[PDB]
């Protein structure tokens, strides 16, 4: 008499039928690039800050270096714990070709380290903001 | 789950490897005392096709050791979740 | 005859075999000390919104005290069941390494009052987010 | 179940002990007359 | 033994701390008010 | 015995109550032009820019055209990743209506194309700032 009982349980374990939703994980790899974009973006704004006043910029936070044609990047490298930010010249002098790198190392499998870096011109200041990542993962927003 | 965080899974209990790329499957293989579980690879990174057995050793002379593995894809983690018994005794829910 | 109608009953008392899955109240103690930062996270910003306008900051909700070099947290305590934020100094007037406290009070024994607290920089602001917990369980995103 | 909660698990039933971190593990020992079951520690803090 | 994953859902419908933030239209009638002063600025200077 | 577990597991894919919110994509939209006019604001000012001093504006980057009765309008047609810029005419000479095109390309389906133009006058300037969606979507700031 429990066979019938059962039968609804053999089905039970059957009818589970959205589990392995894998690239969620690359939705979640959209996210964590996009995001990474999120992590570096007033930084663009911040490299062209000090440089647009007539003072460089280093990574790392702090008070102005106003004595020293200076200025922080106000950022932590891995302010996105996805990765880390890099300047590039450090500190950006801004008549180099600046970069912002974002590597993504504390990333899922899917995008773990695919890099994020930007790059200006110097007199143009555009910051080249492409990524690592499949057309599926893109950070949708700067350039691939 | 742990893949879809950012860290491997091995086979076994335990807290997480969380400082290791890596965390429990949170089993042990016979769980189910028809047999036995078995992560391949193991720990399962998830860029190679995980797979988990699962052996029907303590069974019935009618399935004595008909296993049941499942695998996964590494883009597409949708697990081959297979039987090697017959029509008249199929897993139902999963594929034969 | 009905030993054998026992012996499945016997095998179906057997094969359950995913039962104890404890850490499950730890992926559910990662999700109470992130989402423990969650309650936190628009105070932050808080604390420098109105410090970053010219006002202080209490802890509770409100009108602005705009008579007052002062604004609302705009926050209950335990806006999260988890348990309770604690604003310090309160009202934060900036120029104080204001922090952010959130309890874990409301939580499961696995998070049973693992703080999550915040700290800022008079001059610099960030802060200092950090938990109480195993790496096991840590707010991912802020530091642990 | 109720650790899995944040409440801890006495033996006996009846409503949750739900002001009290506590819970019931609604048994009865004998629910099985082959004899009697016994939570230790009791109540089931979890921690335990 | 779906109780347990149940519990994480009651925990998450819990969790959510920031939701109704009113004052946030405050401060964006600051916004409206002060950058509507923005709308009118030159035209003092343009009366003038 | 099952029967009851399985009673909440019928209860629980039941509750599932606020899923299909399809005019976020519309919320989205009116983000989406909106921010698509974010895209062009400085290019009204731009194209006053450089005819507010004596020169012409084309579309592109670059320095200026300062030996060539021109400047560049300083912008990408798609610096705004919904879709793209068009000058007309260009390069500026703003005794000309010129207009600033924005489409939406690169959009929702519910904007997938929503134009939003901006055309000034010769004398006058103003950017007859537009769009072509509806009102649960337009560009709030602009006129429609």
């Amino acid at each position: 008499f429990t066979l019938i009982e059962l039968m609804i349980v053999v089905a039970i374990i059957g009818i589970l039928a959205a589990i392995a939703i894998p690239q969620y994980q690359n939705y979640v790899a959209r996210s964590e690039g996009a995001s990474a974009l999120a992590s570096v973006n007033p930084l663009k704004t911040t490299v062209e800050e000090a440089l647009s006043r007539g003072w460089s910029v280093k990574s790392g936070t702090g008070t102005e270096d106003a004595t020293k044609k200076e200025v922080p990047l106000g950022v932590a490298a891995d302010a996105n714990k996805l990765g880390t930010i890099a300047l590039k010249p450090d500190p950006a002098d801004g008549t180099a070709d600046i970069t912002l790198t974002f590597t993504m190392g504390g990333a899922g499998p899917k995008n773990k380290g695919k890099i994020i870096t930007l790059t200006r011109t110097a007199a143009d200041g555009l910051w080249k903001c492409t990524s690592d990542q499949d057309e599926q993962f893109i950070p949708k927003g700067c350039s691939r």
